[PDB]
């Protein structure tokens, strides 16, 4: 859970983090209640770290699949959000992949 810290903080301080720092406002994102089931954001999984709200790096590395895997399934691949979500989901799996 220490790496989860350091690979959290250094996803919250990414420059394409911008997307997944905050939840979705559902009343400013048209269709976002209906498409997106399970919604997930940095803060959110900030919250339950801090909280101590997770048992395994695995669930973390759940919620963290849930952020991009939600964008992939809103936005368009060559959306802002989207080539946002390109990098940001690319960086987790590098670094994650770095300590196991
Ligand atoms: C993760 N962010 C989004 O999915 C999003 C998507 C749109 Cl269209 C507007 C704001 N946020």
């Amino acid at each position: 859970l220490t790496f989860c810290e350091i690979i959290l903080m250094e996803m919250e301080s990414h420059d394409a983090a911008w997307p997944f720092l905050e939840p979705v406002n559902p009343r400013l994102v048209s269709g976002y209640r209906r498409i997106i089931k399970n919604p997930m954001d940095f803060s959110t999984m900030r919250e339950r770290l801090l909280r101590g709200g997770y048992t395994s790096s695995e669930e973390f590395a759940a919620d963290a699949l849930l952020v991009f895997d939600n964008c992939q399934t809103f936005n368009e691949d060559d959306s802002e959000v989207g080539k946002a979500g390109h990098i940001m989901r690319r960086f987790f799996e590098s670094r994650w992949e770095e300590f196991y």
